[PDB]
């Protein structure tokens, strides 16, 4: 068995970029993902099956098909997209309301930190209302997917949540 991780977030957030940076160590050219991409990533001797599911609004209903048995959620946010940060919050809270996910741990990637007007992790925390969450293991990590910055730190937390020993 591997650890089942669902990676979701609005379209353009950087999910597919993150998946292939994590898996392949390269920055891949993408198009908006119509279905899903999937790879198993090994980190510190723990294997994570990461489901990168398309975030275009039209296909957001399909996220629910991936909730079952999910152990960890990676919610990717475009930290430069102030106009849509409340929409990101709404989608996150709609997902967190699901009983199926009540035990899932939540890693938020505050992505695109390379952009000069990016909101930082503290700001994104406020905008997503993370501090109000109850009975939820959660962590927010500032990242730049293209440079790799912050990714392994996110994985450190996620691996620690899901593993029970060295
Ligand atoms: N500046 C900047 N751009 C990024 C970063 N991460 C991803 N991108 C760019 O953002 C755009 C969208 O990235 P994707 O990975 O396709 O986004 P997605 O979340 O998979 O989008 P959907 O497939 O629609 O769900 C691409 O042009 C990426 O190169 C980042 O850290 N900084
Ligand atoms: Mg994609």
């Amino acid at each position: 068995g591997s650890m089942r991780i669902l990676m979701v977030g609005l379209d353009a957030a950087g999910k597919t970029t993150i998946l292939y940076k994590l898996k392949l160590g390269e920055i891949v050219t993408t198009i908006p993902t119509i279905g899903f991409n999937v790879e198993t990533v090994e980190y510190k001797n723990i294997s994570f099956t990461v489901w990168d599911v398309g975030g275009l609004d039209k296909i957001r209903p399909l996220w629910r098909h991936y909730f079952q048995n999910t152990q960890g959620l990676i919610f990717v946010v475009d930290s430069n997209d102030r106009e849509r940060v409340n929409e990101a919050r709404e989608e996150l809270m709609r997902m967190l309301a699901e009983d199926e996910l009540r035990d899932a741990v939540l890693l938020v990637f505050a992505n695109k930190q390379d952009l000069p007007n990016a909101m930082n992790a503290a700001e994104i925390t406020d905008k997503l209302g993370l501090h109000s969450l109850r009975h939820r293991n959660w962590y927010i990590q500032a990242t730049c997917a293209t440079s790799g910055d912050g990714l392994y730190e996110g994985l450190d937390w996620l691996s620690n949540q899901l593993r029970n020993q060295k």
